[PDB]
């Protein structure tokens, strides 16, 4: 289905930053390095 493909590749691009993020800021160091969090 289409799934609005800009508002669902903004969603893809989104999940894809929040996750590379979420695992390198884990790896970086959380919430202790005052880096933020996925959101
Ligand atoms: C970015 O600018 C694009 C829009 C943005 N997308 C996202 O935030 C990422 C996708 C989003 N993810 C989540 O919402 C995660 C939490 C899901 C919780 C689901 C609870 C049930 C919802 C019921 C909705 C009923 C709707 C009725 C009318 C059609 C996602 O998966 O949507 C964004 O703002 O979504």
């Amino acid at each position: 289905h289409a799934q609005g493909t800009f508002t669902s590749d903004l969603s893809k691009q989104k999940d894809e930053q929040r996750a590379k993020l979420f695992i390198e800021w884990l790896a970086a160091g959380g919430p202790p390095s005052a880096k933020p969090p996925p959101k």
